[PDB]
């Protein structure tokens, strides 16, 4: 496995259906997209901040009227949206991909977005999902970061076992529930965490 | 018993019941200050407001008074640690999530039905040891609901019955229980291996029971 770095460069951006993205990061992100795919809605936002995008993912019904008669042909037809667009992209050959606009609404739309990006990668898709406060990373067995020093890192377990690493503060143990492995901080410029199995990374801004 | 759910949150519950939700004492958190007037009214209406690091200064600045603040001083603005210096408790030099902190600064005094407002919205990791640690919490024997601008989280242990409406939404994350089984609810269950699985699901009628051995986390929407 490659090292895991932040110069993050996705074929495409999915736009979900939580807040719209206000941190610089997500925002340069969607303006600079190659391919922008929006979650029912969320394509209102986009198009009202003067965007235009690729795929609309609901049922018709989704746009306004208004901007209706200039992307009707773009919208597509059960699971969650955010899914629904990533394999949507799987099918056109699409690899890697961010997620922007996930959290800030419905805590239970939050979590479920969340959960589901360790689906994503066993299924042979790289996804990364950025927030306004720092991005989540789904990963499988032994994996290196580049960090900074004293930058905070969050650490979800998604059933990996033998959970260890170098260049944090904190040693790792198999966490379960979710506040186990949060805050803990990079004392370097990478950290390796080693184990077997699937689990889940936040590097906070 | 059964647990109201968000019925007892309603000005106007679908329940007839001749009360509401009042606990004994409030957490404002250190996530989002709450915007839906749900949490707004819990709130209004506390007695005793125990502010996490910081959230205090968007209370005091709206002209509240907390009652107790934990953690780091130096996260108040410098007028603000000046007015409420003597208010300010370290409750531990071991335990670092002011929220949990909160709680336990709660027990100690004998209060045992407590709300969280203002845990989410803000970095997501946060949101969610914010939310996880639920589970701790009823495990240690208090009574704690985390109410949000969207919804409520309610820690679960066994077979439980709510209060809901036709049409609410549920979600059920697991936190280790098996056995999962429901009435009045939309789809059946099943042991949730993944957060998503058991979120959506819908209360067919007023009350919806969920039966298990082991814990978890019911979310019930507005």
């Amino acid at each position: 496995n490659a090292m895991i770095n932040e110069h993050y460069i996705p074929q495409a951006i999915i736009l979900a259906n939580g807040e719209y993205p206000a941190h610089e990061l997500p925002l340069r992100l969607l303006a600079e997209a190659q391919f922008v795919v929006c979650c029912n809605g969320a394509a209102n936002e986009y198009i009202s901040r003067g965007h235009t995008p690729d795929v609309i993912i609901g049922d018709g019904d989704s746009l306004l009227p208004e901007y209706k008669k200039r992307f009707s042909s773009i919208i597509l037809q059960e699971t969650n949206d955010q899914t629904k667009a990533v394999h949507y992209l799987q099918s056109k050959g699409i690899r890697k991909i961010a997620i922007v606009g996930a959290t800030g609404k419905r805590e239970d739309h939050t979590l479920g977005n969340i959960s589901l990006l360790v689906e994503y990668m066993r299924s042979g898709m790289e996804v990364r999902t950025v927030t306004d406060y720092g991005t989540f990373i789904p990963v499988s067995d032994t994996q290196s970061f580049a960090s900074y020093p004293g930058q905070q890192v969050s650490i979800i377990n998604f059933g990996a076992k033998g959970l260890k690493a170098e260049g944090l503060f904190y040693p790792l143990s198999d966490f379960t529930n979710w506040w186990q492995g949060t805050l803990n901080e990079a004392i370097a410029d990478e950290f390796t965490i080693h184990c077997t199995g699937e689990y889940l990374v936040f590097l906070a801004y």
